[PDB]
């Protein structure tokens, strides 16, 4: 389980229907994919060696995405899924794209960080919502079982991930746009001294601050929400969500620099 409150026992069963698929993509950083720029700085026509929080060169990702119909299994609330945190992970997420009439929608997959996941500990949370991606850090009370569903096409169950009946203590809250028409959005999470930092981008580049907030505490796990639709599978679409990740290591970078402050160039 994530949480221990008991949101809903609709549909709910033990079956063992996936493990997480390791990607046959690795990680190459040579042009920068795979990096951050350093917070607020811009470093302008220079190479610096930096150190930070980066995957290693050549290692794979795990899938984590997991979509529903009605059913959800115990066994997505567990290990190999529910996952420790350690330094950070960086992860490649594939946007997925769906048309409801002509227009376009964008979904994919919840992440939530965390220790206990319970309302007596800070839980961060990344969702998307079609071209807005809504960030929180908040003692949310957690679900045993939580999830997303689409909201562009139906779902035969609610979105249900926490239970609060009015807004819980958050550190921060706050919402940062992305291209909706991209294939992709990568992300980098990490903990250093007690602090947390959050970067994306919506292309193949360099990771972009999001934020940094002070926890004191260690976060611990992180999980990848499961998220249900009457949609993204093969007997409907063909489509399906992905949520590549792949741990982060306090590691040496050499960062290159262009005349306009564009990473064009890294080496681990
Ligand atoms: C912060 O997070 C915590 C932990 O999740 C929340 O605390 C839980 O809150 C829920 C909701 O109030 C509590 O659930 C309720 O517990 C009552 C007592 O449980 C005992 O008695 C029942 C029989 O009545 C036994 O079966 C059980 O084993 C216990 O011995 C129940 O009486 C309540 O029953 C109602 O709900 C159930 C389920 O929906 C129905 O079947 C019943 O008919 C009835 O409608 C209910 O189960 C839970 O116990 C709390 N846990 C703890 C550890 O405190 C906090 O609420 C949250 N705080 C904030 C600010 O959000
Ligand atoms: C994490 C995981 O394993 N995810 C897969 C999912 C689950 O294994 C399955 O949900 C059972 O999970 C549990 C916990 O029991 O199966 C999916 O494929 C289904 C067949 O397996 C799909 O074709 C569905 O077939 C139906 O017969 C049915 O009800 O399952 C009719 C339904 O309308 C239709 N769904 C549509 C059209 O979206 C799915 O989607 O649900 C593809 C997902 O990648
Ligand atoms: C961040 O984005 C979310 C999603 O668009 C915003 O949530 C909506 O807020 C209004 C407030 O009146 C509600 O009526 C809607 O029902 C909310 N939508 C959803 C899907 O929850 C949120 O307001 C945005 N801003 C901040 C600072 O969180
Ligand atoms: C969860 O809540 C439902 C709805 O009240 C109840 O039927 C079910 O027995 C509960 N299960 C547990 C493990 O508390
Ligand atoms: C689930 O199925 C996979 C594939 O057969 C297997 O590797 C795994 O050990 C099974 N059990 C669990 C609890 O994951
Ligand atoms: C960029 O750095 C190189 C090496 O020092 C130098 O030759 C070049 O003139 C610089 N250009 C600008 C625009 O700073
Ligand atoms: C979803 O929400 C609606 C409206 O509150 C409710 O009627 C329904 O019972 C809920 N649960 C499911 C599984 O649809
Ligand atoms: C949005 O993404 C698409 C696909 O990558 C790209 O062609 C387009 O130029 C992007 N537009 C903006 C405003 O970023
Ligand atoms: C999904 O793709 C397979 C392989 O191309 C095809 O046989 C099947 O008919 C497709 N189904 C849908 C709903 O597109």
């Amino acid at each position: 389980v994530i949480g221990d409150f008991n949101c809903t026992n609709f549909a709910i069963n033990d079956l063992n229907t996936t493990v997480p698929r390791i990607s046959e993509y690795v990680v190459d950083v040579s042009y920068g994919l795979g990096t951050y720029y350093i917070l607020d700085r811009v470093y302008l026509n220079t190479t610096i060696l930096f150190t930070g929080y980066f995957p290693k060169s050549g290692a794979n990702f795990r899938d984590l995405s997991l979509k529903g119909t009605t059913y959800l299994s115990t066994l997505w609330y567990q290990k190999p899924f529910l996952s420790d945190f350690n330094n950070g992970i960086f992860s490649r997420v594939k946007n997925t794209k769906l048309y409801v009439n002509k227009t376009l929608y964008s979904e994919f997959s919840t992440i939530v960080i965390g220790s206990v996941f319970i309302n007596n500990s800070y839980t961060i949370v990344v969702q998307p919502h079609n071209g807005v991606l809504e960030i929180t850090a908040c003692q949310y009370t957690m679900c045993e079982y939580p999830h997303t569903i689409c909201k562009s096409k139906g779902s035969s169950r609610n979105e249900s991930w926490h239970f609060d009946k009015s807004e819980p203590l958050c550190l921060f809250k706050k919402n940062f746009t992305y291209n909706v028409s991209t294939d992709w959005l990568y992300f980098h999470f990490y903990q250093e001294r007690g602090t947390f930092y959050a970067y994306y981008a919506d292309s193949g580049m360099p990771t972009t601050f999001l934020f940094s907030l002070y926890l004191g505490t260690l976060l611990s796990h992180y999980y990848v929400l499961p998220l249900t639709c009457n949609a993204i599978s093969s007997n409907t679409d063909n489509e399906t969500l992905q949520y590549w990740v792949t741990p982060l290591s306090k590691r040496q970078y050499l960062l290159k620099f262009d005349n306009r402050g564009v990473i064009t160039n890294a080496v681990d």
